């Protein structure tokens, strides 16, 4: 049992990513035979140093998930990662809380395995080049750098939304993510502010390797509106230590181990 190489030899580079072809999960299971129950895979040919837990905040986007699973299982294996898929499903109908579900995912995933790396990904973003590794780096990593929906250009240098990865230590260091933004906007910039304060920076792949497509119904070129950073910097400084991993409260309603992913349905609350 040798350690896995620097970069994996299985890499293909640029890939074609499109959604004309609807997909069936049964087909994906058969196309990804080495994927054990619950969305787990561990390379046979070597030992991976990256035990990655991929967390997806979710609610009623089954179609998107199908396309996500279709493209990401093959890629993640070519990257030679020891990984698990976690779909944190918000039970409920109260406004969505992306950051809190990601926290729930961190905590729940550690109950299954000694993960040392966490990738936080929206269900609707697919990387276009398997050189954009879904793993941890020496500094917090922003993976979805150039998204087709934003013209393939980072909206602003401190944009940390979409897909990012943090080592277990990096994550603990900032007290996790905020639980109080709900769907008001800005959790991603608060998270960036947390990084700044605990003296870290943002690691990124080059812009061509960091290309990503958004799962867009049929064909829409129409570049989306540019998001502008929310100025909540004073606010992050005061609330970082009290809103986060240490104040995280929720109730796991149900846990299902599907062939391709683990689905944890939780009740996380309502805004107050």
């Amino acid at each position: 049992l040798t350690a896995c190489p620097e970069e994996s030899p299985l890499l293909v580079g640029p890939m074609l990513i499109e959604f004309n072809i609807p997909v069936d999960l049964k087909l994906i299971e058969q196309q990804n035979p080495k994927v054990k129950l619950g969305g787990r895979y561990t390379p046979m040919d070597c030992i991976s140093p990256h035990k990655v837990a991929i967390i997806i905040p979710f609610r009623n986007r089954q179609e998107h998930l199908k396309y996500w699973l279709y493209y990401l299982h093959p890629i993640l294996q070519r990257q030679q990662l020891d990984y698990g898929i976690y779909v944190i499903n918000q039970a409920g109908e109260s406004m969505f809380n992306r950051a809190k579900l990601l926290n729930v995912g961190f905590k729940e995933a550690l109950k299954d395995y000694d993960y040392n790396c966490f990738v936080f990904s929206d269900v609707d973003l697919i990387p276009m080049n398997d050189h954009n590794t879904y793993r941890c780096f020496s500094q917090p990593r922003h993976i979805s750098v150039a998204m087709d929906k934003f013209g393939f250009s980072l909206p602003y240098v401190q944009y940390f939304g979409g897909v990012s990865a943090l080592s277990k230590q990096q994550f603990l260091s900032i007290n996790g993510f905020p639980n109080n933004y709900w769907g008001w906007g800005g959790e991603d910039d608060d998270i960036y502010n947390r990084l700044a304060f605990r003296g870290m920076s943002v690691s990124r792949p080059n812009a061509v390797i960091g290309k990503c497509r958004m799962i867009r119904h049929s064909r829409d070129k129409k570049n989306e509106p540019n998001p502008q950073r929310f100025d909540r910097i004073a606010h992050t400084k005061e609330t970082m230590l009290s809103d986060g991993l240490n104040s995280l409260t929720y109730m796991v309603l149900e846990v299902q181990r599907y062939p391709l992913y683990t689905k944890i349905t939780v009740d996380i609350g309502t805004p107050s």
